[PDB]
């Protein structure tokens, strides 16, 4: 009944040298860690060490060209770093960025290994830079390497190739990189909830719509839950879990659950515009703990209100430790567009998942 936790202050070294107030701040992870200490959650966890991902491990999901370019940034001058970052969509780079991305991935590898060998029951990874926008061949949206995708492949490499991994991505943005990496794969089920606005929300692609169900062998194994026209919160997320996430996940019967746990859908976030509460994230975590014999790894993605993300992720760790869920506020009726979204996903995925029929 042990919960693992990985945090390493070295991941704060990745920084924006032209805009020191950029929202993807070094103190995102130190604030989450501090709140775990304040709530006396840290002493209840087993500390898991960070490590660098190797280049061979990065190649589980990424091209050699992309790996080499980010690797080369470690020795670049600021003028090189500025121009290189501006080649990507929403990326800043410093001489420490590559090392920090390696530590984010390697920290999650060690956590998955601890879960899969039974050292811990579940775990939380307080890591940055985030990962779920990173593609096979390019960086994007503050992400260099796709930490969650890499962890799924790493998990398969130390168990068996066809280990069933569920990735639930509740960051407010679509994890375009994770979807693309696994789009043709039936061993990794990707489920994303995200603000969509008919494509008028980052990353601004109709790839995030509900009709993208996967390709080839992966048909049915990509579940997009897109939100339109509404300040979504606990009622909508609870409804999506009840009607979609949990029935599909139970039928898939994962052997490992990875959460791309961005907290930018949280009330107070400067970018997301949603109002999921810390108790809401607690309830989402508690439901996922009923899968995979409790083998859940919570990986920090986005989330930019330091107070909101600290309370929200700490509440997730409280759930992993076995604490009872806090009480939700009175769940208001769903925003009408959320009902439309959920019904659209149900129709798209009922062909592949008999639990939705
Ligand atoms: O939080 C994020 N992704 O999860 C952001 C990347 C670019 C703008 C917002
Ligand atoms: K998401
Ligand atoms: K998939
Ligand atoms: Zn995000």
């Amino acid at each position: 009944p042990i919960t693992g936790l990985v945090y390493d202050q070295r991941m704060m070294l990745h920084h924006n040298m032209w805009d020191s107030h950029h929202p993807e701040l070094p103190q995102r992870i130190s604030r989450i860690f501090s709140r775990h200490e304040e709530l006396r959650l840290l002493s209840r966890c087993h500390r898991i060490p960070a490590r660098l991902a190797t280049e061979e491990e990065l190649a589980l999901c990424h091209s050699s060209k992309h790996i080499s370019i980010i690797k080369s940034s470690e020795h670049m001058k600021p003028r090189d770093l500025n121009r290189l970052g501006d080649e990507y969509n929403s990326i800043f780079i410093s001489n420490e960025s590559y090392t920090c991305a390696l530590l984010a991935a390697g920290s999650c590898f060690n956590s998955a290994q601890a879960i899969l060998t039974g050292q811990v029951r579940n775990a939380v990874a307080i890591v940055r830079p985030p990962g779920h926008h990173a593609e096979k061949d390019t960086a994007c949206g503050f992400c260099f390497f796709n930490t969650a995708a890499l962890t799924a492949r790493y998990a398969q490499s130390i168990t068996r190739e066809s280990l069933r991994v569920l990735i639930v991505d509740w960051d407010v943005h679509h994890g375009n990189g994770t979807q693309h990496i696994f789009e043709e794969d039936d061993s990794v089920l990707y489920i994303s909830l995200h603000r969509y606005e008919d494509g008028a929300f980052f990353p601004n692609s109709e790839d995030a719509n509900y009709d993208k169900v996967g390709l080839g062998k992966g048909r049915g194994y990509n579940v997009n839950i897109p939100w339109n026209g509404g300040k979504m919160g606990d009622p909508e997320y609870m409804a999506a879990f009840h009607h979609l996430v949990m029935p599909i996940a139970r039928e898939f019967a994962p052997e490992l659950v990875l959460v791309s746990a961005g907290f930018d859908a949280a009330r107070g976030d400067p970018l997301g515009g949603f109002q999921v509460t810390p108790e809401g994230y607690a309830h989402l975590t508690h439901q996922l703990m009923s899968l995979a014999a409790g083998r859940v790894l919570i990986i920090l993605e986005g989330g930019y209100n330091l107070t909101s993300i600290s309370e929200s992720m700490s509440m997730c760790t409280s759930m992993l430790l076995g604490d009872s869920p806090p009480s939700l506020d009175h769940l208001t009726p769903l925003k009408t567009s959320a009902t439309v979204s959920i019904n659209n996903v149900l129709r798209a995925h009922a062909p592949f998942w008999s639990s939705l029929r």
